[PDB]
């Protein structure tokens, strides 16, 4: 059984989120199977960022068990901005487990949009299908972004490739491609573009993108990787790896007894960019 | 100075917020003078729904002093449901105290009796407002919707604290600064009863934003329905509750109906039904 363990307030540089199986603490990029059934290509997807939030959280691959914390910019805490008519993020926002994007790479676990009805908490463990993938160009750097469905979501048996997100969801992949396209202008930085004009791919082009990058971190986590510069692979359930240690678990702090700190209310403003 | 008066935890059927002078409970409807600033045109405004949120709070027309609570269908909570693209209210959401959309006369915009309501009110700004709030707003034009075949006019407005209120000042400003904003509206009121199993809604004036002037017309006949209503000559009063602290002129006037308010009891925001999560997709 996966739950959370949180570290500090919501909305804080001292926050952290790590992932626990049964009680103990595990490495959020390198214990997750990628596979929850490897037979029917269903995946387990580690949610960072809720649908409809700001706040920039993300695995980080420079901490031990590499918990999920706030990006920041030269000290500061980084949300990303509303940009008219989109409210922070518009999908379920996370990435897959055992994914590297072998740096061309963008040297993090590869991306996921969950597109399910259903609000998604920061450290999730949930169980998705591939229906398609996109490739954005962000600072010179592919940066692919998994579309997916949760499937609990009460529509998941209707969706089973990308045609079907047109069907059941018109004007998702629009807004999908000018969410990506617009979300870095309030922060000073330029538009991205995407590869392919944008068009989403198919499930068996996303399925051949997961594999080569679960491929490249099996190398990674083996230790016979060109460059792990400033990549913590320290796991605790993979032992026959140059970096288990069960003690990374234990060294973990316990669970944070502390509400949400307040987001400052420039976060609130709407920018019509 | 105004603060609020929580009852209860929001998101229950027992949640609700009285608006508050010098801490004693007054009439939302009724006691919160129209005007902050009469020869400026600076109204005050009464925010029942904040930005992003579902919870269809509303000021309460049968209840003593007039208290914000959640609206019911059928005895249960009523939330709004997220139509892509928008979330929740795409709007501060309120009204404006000491107005009524008459609804025992045909209105001649609209050809549509009155929603029976305070005039509603869509405030633009960046910060998102809380539910019982007043804050003071200038009008920068009208909509004339028709709410499920009732005169539903919609003001917009902005708060005068908004960084770019001075650049506000009539309706072809708000393209301007919010290029979108408008035509968004527009479908929002057209289409967020779909998920309810309601039709789609329509607007007066192929949906056109009527003016500041317009706007200014539209706020002054439903204040004059109000006085209308308040002074018990209203040739139906719908069982509002006319109960008021303020305005010794009527025959409703009771200083000690504020006394009468139970104390507040604010308790932590309950949990809503992970189903008011879900994203509707009208067409396309
Ligand atoms: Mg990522
Ligand atoms: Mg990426
Ligand atoms: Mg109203
Ligand atoms: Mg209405
Ligand atoms: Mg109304």
């Amino acid at each position: 059984t996966y739950t959370t363990r949180q570290i500090g307030a919501k909305n804080t540089l001292e926050y952290k989120v790590y992932i626990e199986k049964d009680g103990k603490p595990v490495s959020a990029f390198h214990d997750i199977p990628l596979y929850a059934d490897k037979e029917n290509n269903i995946f387990n997807m580690v949610v960072e960022i809720p649908r409809w939030t700001n706040a920039k959280l993300e695995i980080t691959k420079e901490e031990t068990l590499n918990p999920i914390i706030q990006d920041t910019k030269k000290g500061k805490l980084r949300f990303v901005r509303n940009c008219f008519p989109h409210h922070g993020y518009i999908h379920n926002y996370g990435a897959f487990p055992q994914t590297w994007e072998d740096p061309v790479g963008d040297n993090e676990p590869i991306d996921v949009l969950e597109i399910g009805e259903t609000i998604a908490y920061t450290g999730q463990v949930k169980q998705v299908k591939a229906l398609g993938i996109m490739a954005l160009l962000d600072e010179g750097e592919t940066d692919w972004k998994v579309i997916a469905i949760d499937i609990n979501d009460p529509l998941a048996p209707k969706l089973n490739d990308i045609e079907d997100v047109e069907k059941y969801f018109p004007g998702l992949l629009r807004a999908t491609n000018e969410w990506f396209r617009i979300y870095k202008i309030p922060d000073g930085k330029p538009e991205n573009q995407f590869a392919f004009s944008g068009e989403a791919k198919n499930k068996k082009y996303a399925l051949d993108i997961i594999k080569e990058t679960h491929d490249s971190w099996k190398q990674l986590i083996a230790g016979k990787s060109s460059d792990s510069k400033g990549i913590d692979l320290t796991n605790v359930t993979l032992p026959d790896t140059p970096t288990y240690s069960k003690a990374a678990s234990d060294a973990i702090p316990p669970a944070s007894l502390k509400a949400d700190a307040p987001i400052d209310k420039s976060i609130d403003k709407w920018f019509f960019i």
